[PDB]
């Protein structure tokens, strides 16, 4: 519906530190002056960061909003959000949503930030087909399946989070900007087919093979230090030899910097002479590599468990 | 013209590491053996990062080449880029080209990178409409007024340069990471008026006033510290009132950490009674800034220098 009648700010907006937003952004000096409806359709952008936000009942009014910045705040209910259609720019970073369920339909969004929103699933992005920029960091997402339709995204940050697979980036062309670091990624070889890839941070994850980067030729920046690599079982025995699966970006091997146990290493195997029984057996790397356009580091552990 | 029977592949490339390159490129196992026009046409890539090129001799047959990768090489002479249309990337990073007349007609190019290449004067690059990346890092260039029609450029670097004046950015409106360390810049103002800017790096510049970053919407990392300001000189006498320049997103003046020479402040203005002269008197600030989405701190140090 519509503000009929001016109605007291604070009347629409039982939110104390909301309403005195909105108070400043109509250009009215009290939270208990009048506003029209055509005040409230001349607000494009309402900001509130750190001010105790609890809801955000009301703003189902601001027909015309473009822009909401309400980073860390208390915020658990979108649904007055629901109806709103030229909303570009979405920040709810630091609030306990859960999930979000509610903004499926806002296909108007281009910007998204629910940076810590305490969210697991991003099931209802998968409509926001306008989005460019989109931040996930800091959620226990496991999951980026519904990414994979979001065809304009630019800009993607899921730092911190549960991610390991990859291939729902695959398609997503326009992406030049992908922040990762802090992740389960084991595999990278989704983003060969991001040609347009400029930054891409990967430092901690468990990255062993760096070879689908090698042909991106507008990449600039590229972290990929402190990964964690766990193999696969192997049979304990005397005379152990193990491939190396640490690849630079041509695909040869890594020669290992330190390896456990007095073992050797002759490309492509580490070789290990062992005679009691041991949980596993490791090595360490870090080596300068080259890709299209740099060279960076890359390092990290290995370990190869051991089975009697 | 073009290569008219097959030759050896180091007849065309008379440089010794270029040669190598174009040889693993074309498929063949010696510098020696010959290619075709054909082979030449197949080569879409060119990449030899620090294998001291001297001379990109031969690279005018590669008539569909895309990208040319050559970072931290000696190359001095870019002619035989000049006829080249369908090169897209360009990195010649750590070249002494001194000049890139050259590359004035290369409409195709989207990604450049010019950082560390001695080079002053970038109105060669005035026609590159296409461009979308570009760095200029680490040259002693003082005038960006070329870049203002490069109205596709999204990605642009500039650091540890000579850069004040950011008037020619005010109608990249698809500028998305500006990136502006370490320059001689004082006033942002030009910055308002590119709704786009998702990260922006302004450290160790002269900036007081950073209203003008208040209303970027899609903004979420910017860096504001270690600010060099110096005001107009001003007359000395006992009663010394200064106002402050340093300004908050809001626009209203952010007061001093420190004052030198026992100085107090009553916004908006700082007060010395000084009973010698000096060639000077200084504050210092250092504050937490709110912008539409986030929080970042905002540092520098202002001196005001003093006229007898």
């Amino acid at each position: 519906g519509s503000i009929t009648q001016p109605t007291a700010i604070n009347v629409i907006f039982p939110d104390p530190a909301l309403a005195n937003a909105i108070k400043i952004a109509a250009g009215k000096s009290n939270v208990t002056d009048t506003v029209t409806q055509a005040d409230l359709d001349g607000i494009t952008t309402l900001s509130a960061f750190g001010t105790g936000v609890t809801t955000i009942e009301g703003v189902q009014y601001l027909n015309n909003l473009i822009g909401l910045e309400l980073k860390d705040n208390q915020i658990t209910d979108l649904a007055p959000l629901k109806n709103l259609t030229k909303i570009t720019e979405l920040e709810l970073s630091g609030n306990p949503l859960k999930n979000v369920s509610a903004i499926a339909g806002l296909q108007s969004i281009k910007t998204l930030d629910l940076t810590s929103t305490q969210i697991t699933d991003v099931t209802p992005l998968a409509g926001l087909s306008n989005l460019q920029v989109l931040y996930l960091d800091l959620n226990q997402i496991t999951n980026i399946s519904p990414l994979a339709g979001l065809t304009n995204l630019q800009y993607l940050s899921i730092g911190n989070a549960q991610v390991s697979d990859l291939t729902p980036l695959a398609n997503l062309s326009k992406l030049t900007t992908l922040k990762a670091d802090d992740n389960k990624i084991s595999d990278i070889s989704p983003l060969a087919s991001l040609p347009n890839l400029i930054e891409v941070h990967l430092k901690n994850n468990q990255i062993s093979d760096v070879s689908p980067l090698a042909n991106t030729s507008n990449l600039f920046i590229v972290t990929l230090t402190n990964q964690t690599i766990t193999n696969q079982p192997v049979f304990y025995n005397n005379n152990l030899v193990v491939p190396n699966v640490v690849k630079g970006p041509s695909g040869a091997p890594i020669a290992p910097a330190t390896i456990s146990d007095n073992g050797t290493y002759a490309s492509p195997n580490l070789t290990w002479n062992l005679t009691s029984f041991i949980n596993n057996v490791s090595y360490t790397f870090n080596q300068s590599v080259t890709f299209k356009n740099t060279t960076v580091p890359f390092s990290g552990t290995v370990t190869q468990p051991l089975t009697e």
